[PDB]
RNA sequence: UUUUUU
RNA sequence: UUUUUU
RNA sequence: UUUUUU
């Protein structure tokens, strides 16, 4: 009848040429944005680059730009040829970089040497050290290193600077799993995440970051979109890779498992639950209507790209879309089945005003009545007869006290 | 028999060329509208002229044609190079733009310096800055920003003037979702979606604007159909794009989701809520001489040529096909079934005095009545047998009470 | 005709 | 809109 | 996250 021109309907509200699309934007104001790179695999220059860096990211008066170019200079450190790793930033649009080489720092202790190629000028110098020491109050000791010995003792062999900067890398990395979500809360979850690390010996407590420096890792990561762009390709790269892989790239991605599906988590956690434990209300002839929406939705994460793995890393007006207010009583459903089934998600935030608490409710009587219901063309495959059915909803009924 | 020769003809008389027709209007009157262009990059010239051009938005005695001017202007700032958008307003009809070249302000307040290429009158000069500071009496200070301090401070880093300019763009891009709608409603809609976007971060409190601004710049949307058709490029243009993007575009299209279908509400809700939820009645052979209506509609909506989204937005004569009194009897059926399923719709305003009465209470009974009418050919998908349909439909019949 | 919602 | 979890 | 066993 009209209800296939009706579905037809509502996926082509869905394909308007949304998923893919490799085209440029209209262009924008740039920043001019100095970034530096050490050619030679020098440790101890690395070593003071990455002091520095360290330095202008809690540098409290300065430039925006001039985080995102110390940001953008961290994330880069590890790599063999930093130029190429530069290189790649500038895929992306908003992108200006004033790449800069610097063959290491003055014997004085944040003086730096430009080399030919990459030049700038005395009141760089003078305005970046002004900015290296620009530190803020609440931190305790100058160096954001909590153990506060190891940025005064040197490393001239790489292996040692490798160890060090690995580390500070994935003490930046793991509060990116919480970017632009729950930054006021303090850090009540990466903690348990980076724990699991620090004792699996890839990372080292020895050399850790001050929780100041922490949340103004978090703030840098928010603000700059440039840096949200370089980490969404370092792990798009990551994921694409093989078992044999070097140190660096392997935590990355290791981290990347989990920090991909830091938005969508309403749509994930719903769909998982509602369409899964599908015991007896997800029939009912009044859901169709939001159906066909997640099937759409659906389609929509399947053919954006394999990218939206990281929509909300990369804010994108495809959020919007993928928005539980889409489908309020789906969403109801699932929210009513979970708030019973897992222990943590109790834990979790739902209040959405759009909420219909009757369809809530149903979900957790349902969640609450349900469980046990065996019968299925599915259960028949173990071949057990209706005696053993009953068998097993009377056991259940049996530890179904203690509620 | 016959009614194959009906059904094509109900369909025909909706395929009169309609949907596709890329060509001009006669020639009319047009608008001398002068408009201003920032060839650098200067932010400190981006930002005064964004400073006039929204004083002349609030210019209580200016020109019509004045405002539209200044609008286009503004919505044109964030442009690198603001010549090509300002090219793209004049692709439509109704455009004479007196594109106009001023390389910066003058020393003086709101004093404006022409350049060579296009030049001016000084009576010009004059009533311009005449009309800088023709303000509402309702606003407290001369700034339309709440904080009324920045205005004052400068910016010469491109940085602080794309947040500045970014945050005034959303400011005025968020009153669009309610243009030629609910404009002497005061802002009882808006601040909710602002108040996203603000706690998103890309959006800056510090940076706000006074209601009485507000509803001027509404004002001027619903006045002004340059600027209407230039926002329906720009947001057409969004939607075409990708995943990677600029921070502007990327906002744009975020908000636009939801801005473009601001019409058709009634027939989105009504074909949604209806041919969805599809319990006892929608089979009734009574409902066919507007099912018929309802199927041309959507073959209408699909062939218009993807810009449907936003014909309330362009006012067209469109919107008069795409009307519920031409479809009275299910437009009763399906606000019956929306005043019983959601409880915001509630608040909705229904009050067509073609809406017949009995239809209504019919699809309210029915909402209230068929909840749970489990049995379909796709209900038996899972496979539940009669026992269980009882059991779910006795289950819901538990909490049916509360009403 | 247009009036919520996300 | 975004808010756990591994 | 990883923690026996053969």
């Amino acid at each position: 009848s009209v209800l296939k021109a009706f579905e037809r309907f509502t996926i082509e509200q869905e394909l308007q040429d949304r998923g893919e699309e490799g085209s440029i934007p209209p262009e924008t104001l740039k920043s001019a944005v100095k970034v530096f790179v050490i050619n030679t695999p020098n440790p101890t220059t690395r070593y003071q680059m990455l002091n520095f860096c360290l330095r202008i990211i809690c540098s409290q008066n300065a430039r925006a730009s001039h985080r995102v170019g110390a940001l953008i200079t961290l994330f880069s450190l590890p790599s063999a040829g930093m130029q190429n790793h530069i290189r790649l930033a500038d895929r992306s649009p908003e992108a200006q970089i004033e790449r800069c080489e610097i063959d290491g720092f003055e014997p004085g202790t944040y003086r730096l040497i430009p080399n030919a190629r990459a030049n700038l000028t005395a009141n760089e110098i003078a305005a970046y050290a002004l900015l290296a020491d620009d530190l803020p109050p609440t931190i305790n000791n100058g160096t954001p290193y909590v153990h506060a010995d190891v940025e005064g003792q040197p490393c001239d062999e790489i292996e040692q600077f490798l160890d060090r900067c690995y580390s500070v890398l994935i003490q930046a990395w793991v509060m990116v799993c919480k970017c632009m979500t729950a930054y006021d809360q303090p850090a009540g979850s990466a903690d348990r995440r980076f724990a699991k690390y620090q004792q699996q010996g890839r990372l080292e407590a020895r050399y850790m970051l001050q929780p100041e420096a922490q949340r103004l890792i978090q703030t840098a990561i928010r603000k700059s979109l440039v840096v949200r762009q370089y980490l969404t390709f370092e792990l798009q790269l990551a994921r694409r890779q093989g078992l044999l892989s070097n140190r660096y790239y392997a935590m990355v991605g290791d981290i990347g498992k989990y920090i991909e599906n830091s938005g969508l988590t309403a749509f994930f956690l719903t769909l998982k639950y509602a369409l899964g434990t599908k015991w007896s209300p997800l029939s009912l002839a009044a859901f169709t209507g939001e159906l066909t929406k997640l099937r759409s939705l659906m389609m929509l994460y399947r053919d954006i790209g394999e990218q939206a793995r990281y929509l909300a890393l990369l804010e994108a007006p495809q959020i919007m879309d993928f928005a539980p207010g889409g489908y309020p009583l789906i969403f109801s459903y699932a929210m009513g089945v979970g708030t019973v089934l897992d222990a943590q998600m109790r834990n979790y935030t739902y209040a959405r005003p759009f909420l219909n608490g009757y369809y809530f409710q149903i979900g957790v009587e349902t969640a609450r009545r349900q469980q046990g219901t065996v019968d299925n063309r599915v259960a028949d495959d173990l071949g057990l007869t209706p005696e053993q059915r009953t068998e097993v909803t009377q056991l259940v009924d049996r530890l179904a006290r203690g509620r």
